[PDB]
């Protein structure tokens, strides 16, 4: 692992994941990108290089550190427009922040358009030295992430504008895709009699993954950052941008069992060994694993999880009980996203920017019709009914800042107002299921946080809005280096074709 204090220089490069060579933006010469890895407590000063040379996968960049809450440094949090202007080729960007409060797993992405799907993406895991779930497990470290990831053969830019599915998910970095039968594998090594942390993190621009490991059952332990109560499963359907742990019992024979990422579209199943890993205990050979799948009689269902420790829901124990309720109507024309009436366009003016300089009310911040001011000290509540006239569900969203309380989860009528799970992203579900996922959580973080699809490409067909929380504390409690105030006369002084 690199960090807490570290440099990640990004460089396009060629790579060949699947055994397709194409260029890609690369972290530290990788993709994804290396673990960063810290402690609760740690400042992060991550110096962010932006060596990029290639205009079409963006020779700017911005990167966020997805789910933490950047209380005080909302201008380290990562979206381009929203909480800065992007990272100019030729410089570098510190973004310097603390987590005092937070441990679990994360990742990191760029934040700038679709860029995140041409390989700036890795993983990043915060210990807790004293952590409860501790004594379940006895290997944690930099061989117990799993990363899955979609990969295509044509750059973001250069493809459909919203493509029906990835040429390869990989995991751990590899993966198959019908091109080539024998493309390398990943190998996560397990001794025989250990018990392992796998920290399960989806890095994926669009598809969700139906993850199981043959032969094998799992103990998710952490949610997206939170850590859970212990739910035995037998799969997991993770939805682009989550994150779990389980803990694996390696209590088989020692042998090679697949390890299974099945996406909701493209390429799916098992043919040629596509949408898989290898799981190789200590003392077996080095050949594919021949173990069967079995049907999953355990899926992990979201309404089954539970925080590990009393956490209460924001507000009162019925609809709309709290301070402010917003209703997210969502619609699509072909080529762009809208929530409630409004296709997000990025400002020139990042929105941070415009509350520094003086914008505090809807009517003020720019975009029009995509900000919603919302006081402090309150509880939210937010609905995004699934609707026929949003394609590409189930749409997972994502809120910068915060994690909520899933209050309705997709798939289930229940309003639980007592010990729902606590996450950063969720599935909104299908309208064929009638779905309205409904999340709470309280204002208690100045600044402007994105909610948007973390589908990368619906994010950039504008299927988003900002949450512009406490605005007249925003300058005083979010004080930005000169570093971030030079953003963006320098972005704004480049050649177009820079950019
Ligand atoms: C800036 O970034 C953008 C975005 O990433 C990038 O865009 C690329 O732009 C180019 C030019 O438009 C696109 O080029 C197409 O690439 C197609 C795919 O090429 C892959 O496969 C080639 C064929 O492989 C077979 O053969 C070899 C044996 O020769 C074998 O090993 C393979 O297994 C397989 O059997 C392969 O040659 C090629 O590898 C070269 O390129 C990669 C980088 O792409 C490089 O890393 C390697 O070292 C090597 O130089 C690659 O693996 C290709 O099929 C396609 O060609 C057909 O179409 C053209 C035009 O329509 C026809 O005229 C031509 O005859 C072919 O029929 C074309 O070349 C490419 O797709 C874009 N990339 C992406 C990801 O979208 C820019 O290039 C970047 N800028 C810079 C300066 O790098
Ligand atoms: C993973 O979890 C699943 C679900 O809890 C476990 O499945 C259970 O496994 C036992 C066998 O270990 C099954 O019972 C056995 O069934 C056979 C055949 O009918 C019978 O001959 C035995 O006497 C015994 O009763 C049980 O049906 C099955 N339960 C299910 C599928 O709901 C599984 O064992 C766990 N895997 C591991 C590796 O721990
Ligand atoms: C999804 O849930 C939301 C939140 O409860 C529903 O919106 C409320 O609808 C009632 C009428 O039933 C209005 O009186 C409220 O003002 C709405 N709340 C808002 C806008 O915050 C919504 O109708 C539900 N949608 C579906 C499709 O079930
Ligand atoms: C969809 O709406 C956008 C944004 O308002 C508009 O620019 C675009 O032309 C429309 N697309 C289609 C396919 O009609
Ligand atoms: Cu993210
Ligand atoms: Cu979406
Ligand atoms: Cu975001």
């Amino acid at each position: 692992a690199v960090g807490p204090v570290a440099d990640l220089t990004i460089t396009d490069a060629a790579v060949s994941p699947d055994g397709f060579s194409r260029q890609a933006v690369v972290v530290n010469g990788v993709t994804p990108g290396p673990l960063v890895a810290g402690n609760i407590g740690d400042r992060f000063q991550l110096n962010v290089i932006d060596n990029l040379t290639n205009h079409t996968m963006l020779k700017s960049t911005s990167i966020h550190w997805h789910g933490f809450f950047q209380h005080g440094t909302n201008w380290a949090d990562g979206p381009a427009f929203i909480n800065q202007c992007p990272i100019s080729p030729g410089h570098s960007f510190l973004y310097d922040f603390q987590v005092p409060d937070q441990a679990g797993t994360f990742w990191y992405h760029s934040h700038l358009s679709t860029q995140y799907c041409d390989g700036l993406r890795g993983p990043f895991v915060v210990y807790d030295p004293n952590d409860p779930h501790a004594s379940r497990y006895d290997v944690d470290n930099d061989d117990t992430v799993i990363t899955l990831a979609d990969w295509y053969h044509t750059a973001a830019k250069l493809g459909p504008r919203f493509p029906g599915g990835a040429d390869a998910t990989l995991i751990n970095g590899k993966g198959r895709a019908p091109s080539d039968s024998v493309a390398e594998l990943s190998v996560i090594k397990v001794t025989k009699g250990k018990r392992y942390r796998f920290r399960l993190v989806s890095l994926s621009c669009n598809p969700n993954h139906t993850f199981s490991i043959d032969g094998h059952n799992l103990t998710i332990i952490e949610v997206d950052s939170v850590n859970s109560q212990p739910l035995e499963v037998d799969s997991i359907q993770i939805f682009a941008a989550q994150r779990y742990s389980f803990v694996l019992d390696a209590n088989q024979a020692v042998d090679n069992y697949w390890i299974r990422a099945n996406p909701n579209f493209g390429n799916v199943g098992f043919d040629g060994g596509i949408n898989s890993a290898i799981l190789r205990y200590d003392g077996a050979p080095a050949v594919e694993p021949t173990t069967n799948q079995t049907t999953s009689v355990k899926p992990l269902n979201e309404v089954d999880l539970h925080p590990l420790v009393s956490t209460p829901v924001p507000g009162a124990p019925s609809s709309g009980g709290v301070d402010k309720a917003i209703n997210m109507a969502f619609n699509f024309n072909g080529s762009n996203f809208f929530i409630n009436g409004a296709s997000f366009v990025p400002p020139t003016v990042p929105v941070l920017l415009q509350i520094l300089s003086g914008a505090q009310t809807a009517q003020d911040l720019l975009p029009s019709g995509s900000v919603y001011v919302l006081p402090s000290n309150a509880s939210i509540e937010i609905s995004f009914p699934a609707t026929a006239a949003a394609p590409g569900a189930p749409h997972p969203f994502h809120l910068h800042g915060h994690t909520f309380a899933v209050v309705r989860s997709a798939g289930s009528t229940v309003y639980n107002y007592d010990n729902p799970i606590f996450r950063d992203v969720v599935s909104t579900g299908t309208p064929a299921a009638g779905d309205n996922v409904t999340i709470r959580f309280d204002t208690n973080n100045p600044g402007p946080w994105f909610l948007h699809c973390h589908i990368d490409f619906h994010l950039e067909g504008g299927f988003a809005v900002v949450m512009a929380e406490d605005t007249p504390d925003v300058k005083a409690v979010n004080p930005v280096p000169q570093a971030w105030s030079d953003l963006c006369p320098t972005y704004d002084a480049l050649d177009p074709n820079d950019q």
